[PDB]
Parts: C-alpha cells; structure tokens; sequence
C-alpha cells in the first residue's frame, strides 16, 4: 500500500501539521518571508482530511478548560513540556486516532503562541519535534491501520463533537501532569 509508505504518512503528517499552522498564523507560516516554508498541494483526500481536522481544532479552541491549561505552557523553551506530554499520552503502549489528533492539535497550538518571536524557526522546531515523534512513535501503528485513511472513522458523522470531549480531555490531562 502507497498510503502505508513510511514517506507518505510523514509526508501527510508534515502537510497536516503546516495547514493546521497557516490557519490562525497567515501565510508565510512563520513569519520572515525569505524563510516561509511552501504549502505543498493536498490531493482531494488530504484535503477532506485537513478540512475535518480544521473543524476539530475549531471545537478545541472552545475547551476553556484545555484553552486554560495550553495557555499555562511556557513557549520560550518548549521542549520539555512537548515531550512530555506527546509521550505521556502514549505512555500506555495503546494507540487511537484521538491521540494523534491531540498531538497534533497541541503542536499546532505551540507554534501560534510562539507567534509572538522567532516563528520560522518554532514553526520548524517543534514541526520537526512532531514529526520525529511520528516516525520514531507512532508510524508503525499508522502502517498496520493502512495509512492515516482511518482518521476519520474514528470521529464519525455527526458525533465528532462528542468524540472531541474525549480528545480534549486526554490532552487536558496530560497537561495537568505537567502543572
């Protein structure tokens, strides 16, 4: 399966995470036009994907509980508290497509506070953190579901807003560790 190509899945990885990035924070994705990392073209299936991710943040961003506590994450040096949380969330070797979402939902959210300096590069650290985090953590499981098609099923029509109180709260959680 092309779709079960470890160069595709990061390759879908890498183009969801940056539409989830030039959604709040405009073109140039970062800032310095010299350094803005292309938007490389979706295909109409990544972009139905991008599309119902696009939703699914939209809800997060309501959480005011989750809003609380990504607020609370220093954004000078976020290393520590990005790993921590991606690998809390795994931490019990079980794998679902909520997860993966929070992770990249997270991310996505780091770069944005991190607006305020240095947004090329955040934009690629923790682009890179994520990521290294899917090759190293997560590929093998995306490859064994058959690629990141499985995506959507685990939303569903019409209760992907109840399956998102579920998805803000494993990333809540995690979070409040880190508290």
């Amino acid at each position: 399966g092309g779709p079960t190509s470890s160069e595709q899945i990061m390759k879908t990885g890498a183009l969801l995470l940056q539409g989830f990035i030039q959604d709040r924070a405009g073109r140039m994705g970062g800032e310095a036009p010299e350094l803005a990392l292309d938007p490389v073209p979706q295909d109409a299936s990544t972009k139905k994907l991008s599309e119902s991710l696009k939703r699914i943040g939209d809800e997060l961003d309501s959480n005011m509980e989750l809003q609380r506590m990504i607020a609370a994450v220093d954004t000078d040096s976020p290393r520590e508290v990005f790993f921590r949380v991606a690998a809390d969330m795994f931490s019990d070797g079980n794998f679902n497509w909520g997860r993966v979402v929070a992770l990249f939902y997270f991310a996505s959210k780091l770069v944005l506070k991190a607006l305020s300096t240095k947004v090329p590069e955040l934009i690629r650290t923790i682009m890179g953190w994520t990521l290294d985090f899917l090759r190293e953590r997560l590929l093998g499981w995306i490859q064994d579901q058959g690629g990141w098609d499985g995506l959507l099923s685990y939303f569903g029509t019409g209760t992907w807003q109840t399956v998102t109180i579920f998805v803000a709260g494993v990333l809540t959680a995690s979070l409040t560790i880190w508290k």
